[PDB]
């Protein structure tokens, strides 16, 4: 980031070490649970990392070995992650395998990455193991690690191109893809983030984002640690239970940067009653980033109208685009500036070119700019491999020192994504994303592959239905079905449930809708957009999820079936 001595460091390990010498008592990370606060300084973070690394070394872990990190959000996850890096080990973070699908995912990650050790908290060695082992991997409770081991740490010779950690992406549920992020990849992107976000020493980051997804890890934890900036955090569970707490904490801690995928702004609008806004002051919040999924004008306008009386300014909104394969940040605008939009015509014909329309012409729709290329971005036709003109839709191809090394132990998939070559032309990351450049700003339009097809091959509908049927929620329900609907230019994950009691009162309905949203988010890392409640026995008898699902999809579309209530995330 800023000071030259830090720019010169060759890994995040040395950045943390040096910060701990220059400013041992500077607050780094704060984690919040309810009204409880725990903070660690740079001196502490460095000492914990050394202690953990010395333990890994004492237990036979070698540079390049993978160490699985099984943690809920919190300071222990962050200590363990740095501790892995200090040992030259490849960190492999995973969500605690609390339910069936999360456990299946963990097993597939273990099989792929073949870690030598797993770290987790003492409580979890009891919950997830029978020398304790988790899925045959020797396990170690982080609490067993004492600070008197710190001085035993032996520095390794970390090279730029060495892999620092694996970040597993969503999708590919059947063969999870572990993106190999090198030490050089990581520092390159951290610098791009610090710079592009105009961070400085007033900056304070707040995050509730999953630390097991790139944005919440690389953006909201590793960047602040790298840049000497406070990270103030809570768990996604805390956010979903009480989204107001996000805005309360931003208020209390005068956070300047905080953000999320687009849905979370709608979730705030939907969940926070006018009277509960009393006490907010969001004037400090100058960069409200919006990335990881399609960015919606309507969402941001709703949020702006809902919070403007409490100091929130629409200019704070900062659309951005990226993916794990490029470490994180690929495009973004200028902080404090108004993001741009374009209005496309209903009819886009077949030329792959963008067809524009007057600012509210019939059937027109708006796309939000994801900002300027920060990594090099080319729009390339995915079939012919010929570059697209501006205002012509093609695949988003990326190149820079932030582009990752491949997928762990998946050589064919790695060639499929990281070896893009332009017809008659460098090597590019092929994102699978479609979009276009207009006046040097990137407009993301969709995915090459049909999202309904993707949901299907990942077994999302069947697995979401399983979750509902196996949660305590099933006690007030009959049968259920989950599916994705494409509905003018957007995709909406839709859940339909029979309810035993068709007179379910408005409060119970609201609670039920929220419980459903939380369940799917936790079990599947997906966001439900629409929930429909219908009477018992309203779905025909069948032993087939597919038949049941097709019936619900078809009769939602008909507008025939009896409906008890509907919930729409993005509607007021
Ligand atoms: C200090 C904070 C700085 C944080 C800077 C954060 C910058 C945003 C980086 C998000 C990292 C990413 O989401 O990871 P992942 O690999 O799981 O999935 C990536 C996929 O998601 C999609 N997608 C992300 N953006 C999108 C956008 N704008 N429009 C539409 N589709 C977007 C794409 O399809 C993409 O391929």
């Amino acid at each position: 980031s800023l000071k030259k001595e830090y720019l010169q460091c060759q890994s995040l390990v040395d950045v943390v070490r040096l910060r701990a010498l220059h400013s041992p008592n500077k607050k780094s990370c704060t984690f919040l649970n309810k009204e409880l606060e725990e903070t660690m300084t740079y001196e502490q973070l460095d000492q914990h990392a050394k202690a953990i690394a010395a333990t890994l070394q004492a237990e036979g872990a070698k540079p390049g070995d993978r160490v699985l990190l099984l943690f809920a959000p919190g300071l222990p996850l962050i200590q363990a992650f740095l501790g892995c890096l200090y040992a030259g080990c490849i960190a492999v973070p995973i969500y605690p395998p609390a339910q069936e699908k999360l456990l299946d995912k963990a097993q597939r990650i273990v099989t792929n990455s073949k870690p030598v050790i797993v770290l987790m908290i003492a409580d979890h060695i009891k919950k997830f193991t029978a020398n304790p082992k988790f899925l045959k991997i020797p396990a170690i409770a982080l609490e067993s690690i004492e600070l008197n081991r710190s001085s035993s740490w032996q520095p390794t010779s970390i090279k730029s191109n060495d892999i620092a950690f694996l970040q597993y992406t969503s999708g590919s549920t059947m063969h999870p893809k572990g993106v190999m992020v090198s030490h050089h990849n990581l520092l390159d992107n951290l610098n791009k983030i610090f710079t592009s976000f105009h961070m400085n020493d007033e900056t304070i980051i707040f995050s509730w984002l999953p630390p097991h997804h790139d944005m919440g890890l690389i953006g909201c934890i590793l960047t602040p640690i790298y840049g000497g900036i406070q990270a103030i955090m809570m768990s996604p569970f805390s956010f979903l239970q009480n989204p107001l707490s996000w805005l309360k904490h931003i208020t209390k801690y005068k956070a300047t940067i905080s953000g999320s995928p687009n849905f979370a702004y709608d979730y705030c609008v939907k969940r926070i009653r006018e009277e509960k806004k009393e006490g907010l002051d969001l004037s400090s919040w100058v960069t409200a980033f919006n990335g990881a999924e399609p960015v919606r004008e309507e969402t941001m306008e709703h949020f702006y109208q809902a919070f403007k009386e409490f100091g929130f300014r629409k200019e704070a909104f900062y659309p951005c685009y990226g993916l794990a394969e490029a470490t994180l940040l690929v495009t973004g605008g200028t902080p404090g500036s108004s993001y741009k939009t374009l209005t496309l015509a209903k009819e886009q014909f077949q030329d792959h070119r963008v067809h524009f329309a007057d600012d509210n012409s019939p059937g027109s729709y708006k796309l939000v700019s994801s900002g300027n290329p920060i990594q090099e971005v080319k729009i390339i036709d995915p079939d012919t491999l010929i570059p697209c003109d501006f205002d012509q839709v093609g695949e988003i191809w990326v190149q820079s020192n932030s582009v990752a090394k491949g997928y762990w132990n998946q050589p064919e998939e790695t060639r499929h994504a990281f070896a893009g070559k332009i017809k008659d032309d460098a090597i590019y990351l092929r994102t699978g994303d479609l979009g276009f450049l207009h006046e040097n700003e990137l407009y993301v339009t969709g995915r090459i592959k049909d999202l309904i097809i993707i949901y299907g091959k990942n077994h999302y509908p069947q697995d979401i239905e399983f979750s509902l049927m196996h949660s305590p929620l099933h006690h007030v329900l009959g049968k259920c079905a989950a599916f994705v609907i494409q509905e003018e230019h957007e995709y909406k994950l839709t859940v339909m449930c029979e309810v035993k009691n068709r007179f379910m009162d408005d409060v119970a309905q609201d609670n039920l809708f929220n419980e459903i949203f939380e369940l799917v988010y936790e079990n599947h890392q997906l966001e439900v957009h629409t929930i429909v409640l219908i009477p018992l026995k309203a779905m025909p008898h069948t032993t087939s999820g597919k038949i049941r699902r097709n019936f619900c999809r078809k009769h939602l579309l008909d507008k025939t079936l009896p409906i008890v209530a509907t919930w729409q995330l993005n509607k007021i």
